[PDB]
């Protein structure tokens, strides 16, 4: 309870400027993933029109909170934060690779989301802990998504997705790192945000078929 920030402090909105807008962007990014892997798989374009619109649910609601707290989003920042992952996810579009563009988005950012989110919960604000706490659940069946499509094409893009992950997963560890000042003035370990990361990632790998010695390996690649 002492523990829990002081949300109207200039120290707290400063933080939370960034860490808003990173979120926001972050929530229309995957809006826009989401449809563009519809051009790739045009036989999942209605449920993936339905994930994409969770995210602006999700968007919506982290909008919200800043409002609430006063807060108004560094969107700049925020850009900037994305732009090398945004980059990367572009690439594999433009190639038509689409276990690449699932890792990214359906692996990578929905994981590190759900490790953001839960570790925000037991340090937000009232109002935000509640739109945090609808959201998580949203982004399970992200995650779901996409290791369902990868489970089903794995022994045709076992390649690529260790390619993907060699490439992506150190980017994710950069913006952790990145996050990690803003996220302790909000209450946040980064060593939670690493830890939660690392396990769902894995987790998601292990549904989708990959052993031990394969994942030992992957999760090597952020160094
Ligand atoms: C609401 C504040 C939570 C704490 C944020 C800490 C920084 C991590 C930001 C990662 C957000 C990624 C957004 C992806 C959303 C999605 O894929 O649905
Ligand atoms: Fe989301
Ligand atoms: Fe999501």
């Amino acid at each position: 309870s002492e523990a829990l920030p002081d949300f109207t402090s200039d120290r707290y909105k400063d933080a939370y400027s960034r860490i808003n807008a990173i979120v926001i962007e972050g929530e229309q990014e995957a809006h826009d993933n989401y449809i563009a892997i519809g051009t790739l798989l045009p036989d999942h374009v209605e449920e993936l029109k339905r994930l994409a619109k969770m995210e602006m649910r999700h968007k919506k609601g982290f909008t919200a909170c800043g409002k609430n707290l006063g807060v108004e989003a560094d969107m700049d920042f925020a850009r900037e934060f994305f732009a090398p992952l945004r980059d990367n996810f572009q690439t594999a579009l433009g190639q038509g690779k689409t276990p690449t563009c699932l890792l990214i988005q359906a692996l990578l950012i929905e994981a590190f989301a759900i490790s953001a989110y839960h570790t925000y919960i037991p340090v937000s604000d009232p109002f935000a802990r509640k739109i945090t706490e609808g959201v998580v659940k949203d982004e399970y069946t992200h995650l779901n998504y996409g290791e369902a499509w990868l489970k089903a094409n794995l022994e045709s893009c076992r390649e690529e997705l260790l390619e993907a992950n060699r490439e992506n997963l150190p980017l994710i560890r950069r913006m952790l790192d990145q996050v990690a000042g803003d996220a302790a003035v909000l209450q946040m370990d980064k060593e939670d945000l690493i830890e939660d990361f690392l396990i769902a990632y894995q987790e998601s790998l292990t549904e989708i078929g990959f052993n031990t010695r394969e994942i030992t390996r992957m999760a090597a690649a952020a160094l």
